[PDB]
């Protein structure tokens, strides 16, 4: 059924599963062989030397073509889709590749496999916005230094956990095919152990839109061939970000992936809390701690609430809630009391639709209009006594005057 | 398509067709041959003299029964289907017959069959209940006033289209077999020319459970056995739906009711659905179809009631009111922003969440609530903008956590 929800329906963390996050979708590069109908050139070792092959590319030649389909498809071991690039090109030079998701994601697993032999220098970019701004992500490179003005092998310190380090490690070449790279964001930090309360590192991995840009290659030696660029799959790991507030993701009204926000939770990403439920502040479920959002008490006579710091604050950190425009002529923070003009229906529950009642205040026992709101006792004058002021005390008389009705007995 | 709504699918009056009711259906009765097995006689005119046969009943002997079921088969003309009594029986006594049905009927014409002599007293009853109540009509008698107290074949007075009178007619013999009773409850009504708009008659119409009691037989001769006997039984009908559905269909309680359309409810379609009720529920009438008609809410609520005053004083046109307006709705059609949030013109007039909040500026707002309908909040002395948010021509803004506005020379 719920799994937002513990045995007891206790609201417990519900999260969509573990999924490669780039499988089946759309990519847009800076450019691919085919156009105009390039060749590329392939050698192959054996035992002590070299052989080449070499080759050409249409796009228009369906098997001659190499798309980025080849890279969301299913990845054959036996049967492998490698897309293609122009070739020719290098450093210095933008080899760049975009990606729009839509929705804000993290990242885990990071592994690639290759139709090319693994280049030396290249970055990993982000962008926590759809496409508007950029950051980087990692580095790798030989010389940090002289292309990247970097340090090789630096420290992840603590003050700076967000620390993009630069390594020639698994630069290497074999693999000349098939690479594998799985970079793993969590290796090294020291705070890693403790993610579910590293919330600068929940920044970290923060991320709705990427990009890819290469420009350095390796070289041997020394068009007998043409250097290009292929890979033969993607696989990246995620989870959808609904700061614990959804087991999945679905399209929005205008095709857009949104969470179904659980936890009393709204927005794409359960980002905020759900209307009404300004008691107290957002935050995302705990493992220990339900963080779920919490709607205001209006005791069912408003619909809305907003809410101030120093409430929360001053609640020794409980609730901060108040209702606004209290109906059924009731008013306060939870409309938990009658204004001016109308009592409390004691016999009601205290959040009964019609528990504030106008005073029927007696026109001649009861001296005001006004009763009292928490009792109901209406103005009874110098002698006048019952609730509404309605009879005579002791030793008092009705009188027919339509000013003074009782009259002390000597 | 459905005859329940028109060639360009107007919800036209639907009916169901003119059938048989009494076609096998059971009834309990209070005696009949066989039990124990009796005898009978039955005499037959050779031309001008006379013979007289006898015979006798089994009902345990299936060919020598004699059964009620002789009464509800279809009547082959050459192989009839003689139901008898017992015998030695007679005025007087209840020789009554009666039938409880389950579902409200209009009913035109009355028809009869004989294997026995058409006697001569007899009566009619019936309930607009379900067997509990029971009220005659029309008599048969000759003496409709020693036996009945009635006057015998009254007049249909258009004053009481309800009179109850007496005739003599087709309680001849012949026919001693083979008798032939056809009776119009129309046939002397003035008013049976507009049935329509005659609501007595509509009344005069209403029928449920049917009881019918014998006594008397006439002594011809007159050693015999004397008893009474009819060969079939056919009463054609419609089922009451009140022009609202154009059949009944049998209930998950074995109920034959109709499939009330053009809104209405009840098993005769004598109410309206529920939520169906902005005008009252009226019978489709020749000139009307007078369906009803569900309440208005703007998808705001999920019950509502009905006033005739609001009908009566809407020169008679509508009056449909809804209750519990749930997902910040509220009003007469959950249609307006309550005394709280207010109304966010641009999202469409029915949404879950079209009322929008009062976000009045705590600071340039004065008060809490927005002119809901313009949402203009309480702009203070020098302040203007729908939620309170600017500051007038000529005025200047400070930081003060009271008075924003100062006025300028
Ligand atoms: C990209 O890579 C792909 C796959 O390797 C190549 O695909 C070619 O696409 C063309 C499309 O034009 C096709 O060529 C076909 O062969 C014909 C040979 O010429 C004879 O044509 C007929 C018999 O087919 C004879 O009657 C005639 O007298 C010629 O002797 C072409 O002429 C045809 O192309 C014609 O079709 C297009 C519409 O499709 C028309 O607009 C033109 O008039 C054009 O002439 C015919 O369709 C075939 O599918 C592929 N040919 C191959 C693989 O050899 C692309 O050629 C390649 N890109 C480039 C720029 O070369
Ligand atoms: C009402 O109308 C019906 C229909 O016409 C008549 O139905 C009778 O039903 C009985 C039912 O039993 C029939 O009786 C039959 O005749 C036998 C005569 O007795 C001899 O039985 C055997 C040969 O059959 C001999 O060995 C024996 O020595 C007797 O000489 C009855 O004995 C049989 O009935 C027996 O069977 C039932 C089970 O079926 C047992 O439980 C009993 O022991 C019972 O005795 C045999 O069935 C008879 O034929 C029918 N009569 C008809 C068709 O005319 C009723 O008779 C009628 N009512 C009256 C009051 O007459
Ligand atoms: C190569 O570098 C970056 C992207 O890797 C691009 O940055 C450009 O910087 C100039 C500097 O004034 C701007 O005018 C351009 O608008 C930037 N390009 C953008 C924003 O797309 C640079 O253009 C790249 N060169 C290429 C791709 O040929
Ligand atoms: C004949 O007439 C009616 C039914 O046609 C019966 O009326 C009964 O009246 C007595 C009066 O005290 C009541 O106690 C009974 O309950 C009535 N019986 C009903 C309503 O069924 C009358 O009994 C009939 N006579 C019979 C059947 O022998
Ligand atoms: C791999 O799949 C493609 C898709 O049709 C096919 O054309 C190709 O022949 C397959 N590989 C081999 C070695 O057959
Ligand atoms: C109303 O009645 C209560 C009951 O004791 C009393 O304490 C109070 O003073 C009265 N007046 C109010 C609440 O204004
Ligand atoms: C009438 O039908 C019944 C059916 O059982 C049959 O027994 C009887 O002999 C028939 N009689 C005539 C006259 O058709
Ligand atoms: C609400 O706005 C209308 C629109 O001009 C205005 O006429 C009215 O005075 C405002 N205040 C109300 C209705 O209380």
């Amino acid at each position: 059924p719920d799994p937002c929800y513990d045995e007891h329906g206790l609201p417990r963390r519900c999260i969509p599963d573990f999924v490669n996050s780039a499988f089946g979708k759309e990519v847009k590069v800076s450019s691919t062989c085919g156009k105009p109908p390039s060749r590329y050139c392939v050698v192959t070792e054996k035992g002590e030397e070299q052989v080449r092959s070499c080759h050409l590319c249409n796009a228009s030649d369906p098997k001659r073509a190499h798309p980025p389909s080849f890279l969301t498809d299913l990845n054959n071991p036996h049967n492998l889709t490698c897309w293609q690039s122009d070739s020719y090109v290098q450093y210095p030079h933008n080899v760049t590749l975009t990606l729009s998701l839509g929705k804000k994601f993290e990242v885990t697993y990071v592994s690639l496999q290759f139709c090319s032999p693994r280049p030396e220098s290249m970055a990993i970019y982000k962008s926590m916005d759809y496409g508007k701004t950029w950051v980087p992500f990692q580095f790798y490179s030989t010389q940090c230094r002289k292309m990247y003005n970097k340090p090789s092998r630096a420290a992840i310190t603590k003050q700076n956990e967000q620390e993009a380090i630069c390594t020639d490690s698994h630069t290497d070449v074999r693999p000349l095919s098939g690479g594998l790279i799985a970079f793993s964001t969590l290796d090294g930090r020291p705070t890693a152990h403790d993610f579910d309360n590293s919330p600068v590192l929940q920044d970290w991995v923060t991320a709705t839109d990427i990009k890819v840009t290469f420009s350095r290659l390796h070289t041997f030696g020394d068009a007998r061939d043409s250097y290009f660029y292929a890979v033969s799959d993607l696989q990246v790991g995620g989870r959808c970000k609904c700061n614990g507030h959804a087991s999945r993701c679905v399209r929005d009204r205008d095709d857009n992936l949104v969470c179904d926000c659980k936890h009393n939770t709204a927005g794409p990403e359960c980002d905020r809390c759900k209307p009404f439920h300004y008691d107290r502040p957002w935050q995302r479920a705990t493992a220990r701690e339900a963080n779920e959002c919490v709607a205001c008490n209006c005791n069912l006579h408003a619909r809305r609430c907003r809410f101030n710091m120093e409430l929360y604050k001053l609640s020794g950190r409980k609730s901060g809630g108040v209702c606004l425009n209290c109906r059924h002529n009731t008013a306060g923070r939870h409309c938990h009391y009658c204004k001016e003009g109308f009592y409390r229906d004691l016999s009601k529950p205290i959040s009964h639709r019609k528990a504030c009642k106008e005073c029927d205040c007696h026109p001649v026992g009861a001296a005001g209009q006004t009763c009292n709101q928490t009792t109901g006792q209406c103005p009874c004058k110098d002698g006048v006594t019952g609730i509404t002021c309605n009879r005579c005390a002791k030793g008092y008389q009705q009188s027919r005057s339509p000013i003074a009705p009782c009259i002390k007995i000597p």
